[PDB]
């Protein structure tokens, strides 16, 4: 059986009677003329397996597959979507924490999504195999996967995101600088972090508290010691406008004394033979919660719900894949004495093989819908914070599957500090958000401590770390148990100027970066962005991996070497070098002339800290608040009155004066070439003229 | 590594008699390359090419030899001129390396970065061999897959090789 249903550019193709991990509804239903040999496409049902065949030609791209240790432009790898604890992951490093089975090709510059909803082990050999071909092979008899037709990259991602779901509109304070450990105990010394930290100057947005806050690794508990006073704690940081942030694994202990293992009874993950799945985690002996089921998710909702009632202000989802240690810890008893070497397999920190679940009333096997735990996990959770009638909502999860952009952020999970991680980082945030997760970031720092020898623990690194992240929507220090401690105030005056310089740098442009984030659950638009994603027509672009554009106007080609300067390279059009006031014409490469190398795109409207507005060429932009802003001749309408301090026109030919509501004039200064500021510090009727 | 040579108790026949392999083993690829140089006679081939990976001396008298499987990184440049100098100090004039690396993304000490598949083209400018070969998985590395600055870069430097390639070929007469 070959089912097709087509509307707005976006074809469903069934193959078989399948049963997705999710079902994402589809508001028109109409069967479609178009063939799969229309579409380009081959399949084959074979023993248990279903293999999608497209041809690849030598200038075609293919982009996206999620969190990938690889260059962006994914050809000639077998790549494999199976969520796992990567562990101190390196580059070529496959599979990681994140499945995101979606692929948009890009064909004589036109681009054409590939989404695969199967949350099994689904291979995606991308001219590897067959070099002219891109082999997909999902290990069920049959699915369901998408077409979804462009032509533009962003085309692709709106309709992409209509399907799966819009990102949810996180709080604004979510954007901030977090500060984390692994961890930060006893609750004194979390105080007095945070008060040297903003007595020194850095504005702290929140901190997290990783599993040392729990009472023997329990969750939903307060270590009796370390946090004897949780309200204590909990009035002091709001009372800094401090947000914290909580630590919560999926590990539910074994133990006859504990309220959740109690009451979550009938609702845990079980094995094909009917007893409970038993496995190991932080706690030691435990369960988990069975969250493709209704009635466990209700009960999880009830969990978080009452934790964030005593004033807990987010959660972060850790170890999500879901993983368990148990075969791991049998591995090292029985082979503990020998005198050799292990091999280091990842997926042996997966959940076994004979564990099922419900879903959607049905029995089916762990293997085969895997990928989708984090997201009914934090489906759950987010249901909890509705629960409590909590509107500014707060998720991080480490693993996810598609769709998981309706209610969390991603973090990269446990990276290694090193110059070439540099590079790593951007690869990975950037795959995330070009496959649909817009909310992401890495551990600024580094994760890894000192538990092994290739840790660069240097501090003009971590001054780098700072930077290359500047831009990236979740900006968080983390830092593991042994590493040297990362916080500012540790550093030598020196660095640590250059770090509150930075995260200075952050809040300024934050408004931009807010409404980005509006943009983003509104048309699901990322806010960081592969160059390739403006220029998709430029063949160059998708071989730039160490520069992003933020939102559609901002270019940003951070320094990921020990140089002083670096090599930039510009894309088609005009650009505005944010520092010096050069503008330079597009498609060449130039050097950087300032530590953090920031150009404008011609046709840029840019909402900065304290009411400032940076204006560069005609566009239309939505700010955060609603007010939108045009520009276009010789003026700048504002759908609504606000207040405007200082505006900063860019433009390669004089501006004299500005004249607010055609009769007042406020005086214009050259600052620097190409630069004029308009100090107008008063609200603004409806429009601004320029002459 | 040892563990891919022939075992112990492999032979084969000398000149009519019967040795262990051990005692001839490196000789093989020059029997190898000596048939197979045979073979363009047979074929009235004048022009003849043949590239070799393994040798014993004598193998200059029918093939090129490159260096094998190296692995792209800023110290393999320094390490692939050893190669390449001490297989010429030692008989075997026509050789080289594979540009740009052969190793591809099957493990995390690979540099795929650009600057330096274009020093690698820099390096063997005067090369006697000069062949770009990559592994299955590794990136696209031919010229026409670099941005137009790279692009250009590697462009210029194999129209430079091709300026010498005369003065090149007479040393190899
Ligand atoms: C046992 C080592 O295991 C590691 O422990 C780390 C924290 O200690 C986790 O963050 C990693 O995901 C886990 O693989």
């Amino acid at each position: 059986i070959l089912k097709i249903y087509e509307n707005k550019g976006v074809y469903k193709v069934v193959i078989g009677e399948p049963f997705p991990p999710i079902e994402f509804p589809l508001e028109q239903k109409i069967s479609s003329n178009k063939s799969l040999s229309e579409l380009g496409l081959t399949i084959v049902q074979q023993g248990n397996k279903v293999i999608v065949e497209k041809s690849l030609d030598l200038k075609e791209h293919i982009i996206g597959l999620g969190e990938k240790a690889f260059e962006l432009d994914r050809k000639r790898k077998r790549y494999v979507m199976y969520n796992v604890d990567a562990g101190a992951y390196k580059k070529y490093q496959d599979p990681l924490y994140v499945s995101i089975p979606l692929f948009i090709s890009v064909k004589d510059g036109v681009a054409t999504g590939y989404f695969f909803n199967s949350a099994s082990k689904v291979i995606f050999d991308v001219g590897l195999e067959e070099y002219d071909k891109v082999i997909v092979t999902i290990p069920e008899d049959s699915v369901e996967f998408y077409v979804i037709e462009g032509p533009r990259i962003e085309d692709v991602l709106e309709k992409y995101t209509e399907l799966t779901g819009k990102p949810f509109l996180p709080p604004m304070w979510a954007f901030g600088y977090m500060i984390s450990r692994y961890s930060y105990y006893p609750q004194d010394k979390v105080v007095e972090l945070v008060d040297i930290m903003q007595k020194e100057g850095f504005r702290v947005a929140g901190v997290f508290l990783d599993i040392h806050y729990m009472d023997s690794y329990k969750l939903f508990t307060w270590h009796p010691y370390r946090f004897p006073e949780p309200k204590k704690l909990i009035d002091e940081l709001h009372k800094r406008n401090v947000k914290l942030i909580t630590i919560v694994d999926h590990g539910i202990r074994v133990d006859q004394n504990y309220s959740p293992f109690l009451s979550g009874m009938g609702k845990f993950c079980e094995i094909e033979s009917g007893e409970l799945f038993v496995g190991k985690m932080w706690p030691g002996t435990t369960v988990y919660p069975d969250f493709f089921r209704e009635d466990t998710r209700e009960w999880w909702a009830g969990l978080i719900s009452e934790w964030l009632s005593q004033g807990v202000d987010g959660i972060w989802l850790d170890m999500n894949e879901p993983t368990d240690f148990s075969r791991a810890i049998e591995i090292r008893d029985v082979l503990s004495s020998l005198p050799v070497q292990f091999r280091d397999d990842r997926l042996v920190t997966t959940f076994p093989d004979n564990v099922v679940h419900y879903l959607r009333g049905k029995r089916v096997k762990h293997e085969k819908v895997r990928n989708a735990y984090p997201l009914y996990e934090a489906m759950a959770t987010f249901k909890g914070f509705r629960t409590s009638h909590r509107n500014e909502i707060f998720i991080l999860s480490r693993a996810g599957y598609a769709g998981i952009q309706r209610y969390a952020f991603i973090w990269t999970g446990d990276n290694t500090p090193s110059w070439d991680d540099l590079k790593l980082q951007l690869q990975l945030v950037l795959g995330l958000s070009i496959s649909g997760v817009p909310f992401v970031g890495c551990d600024i720092g580094g994760f890894q401590g000192r538990n092994f020898a290739e840790i660069d623990n240097s501090m003009d690194l971590l001054v780098k770390y700072y930077a290359l992240a500047l831009f990236f929507p979740f900006y968080r220090s983390h830092k593991a148990t042994d590493g040297i401690d990362t916080e500012p105030v540790f550093l030598p005056d020196y660095y640590k100027e250059k770090v509150k310089e930075i995260v200075e740098l952050r809040y300024k442009f934050l408004p931009y970066i807010y409404s980005l984030a509006l943009e983003a659950s509104e048309k699901g638009h990322p806010v960081i962005r592969p160059l390739f994603y403006e220029f998709q027509d430029d063949d160059d672009m998708y071989r730039i991996e160490d520069e992003y554009m933020v939102g559609k106007y901002l270019l940003y080609a951070p320094i990921v070497s020990k140089e002083e300067s670096r090599l930039v390279t510009l894309p088609r059009g005009k650009w505005y070098n944010y520092w010096n006031g050069e503008i330079i014409n597009g498609k060449s490469v130039v050097k950087s002339t300032h530590e953090l190398p920031i150009y404008l795109r011609e046709g840029s409207i840019i909402p900065l800290e304290g009411d400032e507005l940076i204006v560069y060429g005609e566009t239309s932009f939505k700010r955060y608040d609603n007010a939108e802003i045009t520009s276009s001749s010789n003026e700048i309408k504002f759908s609504r009155e606000i207040y405007v301090s200082k505006l900063t026109i860019t433009s390669e030919k004089p501006v004299s004066k500005i004249i607010v509501d055609d009769s007042k004039e406020i005086q214009v200064e050259k600052t620097m070439q190409n630069t004029y500021v308009a100090k107008i510090n008063q609200k603004i009727r409806g429009k601004i003229n320029l002459e």
